[PDB]
């Protein structure tokens, strides 16, 4: 296991990074799958 003593600081602020990379990437997603002019 990790550094178990502040392990679980990390996962309060990585965890942000990702519901604002699939929540505003969502929207790059849906706009590049054409593959017709990407």
């Amino acid at each position: 296991t990790p550094d178990v003593s502040s392990a679980l600081d990390k996962l309060k602020e990585f965890g942000n990074t990702l519901e604002d990379k699939a929540r505003e990437l969502i929207s790059r997603i849906k706009q590049s799958e054409l593959s017709a002019k990407m």
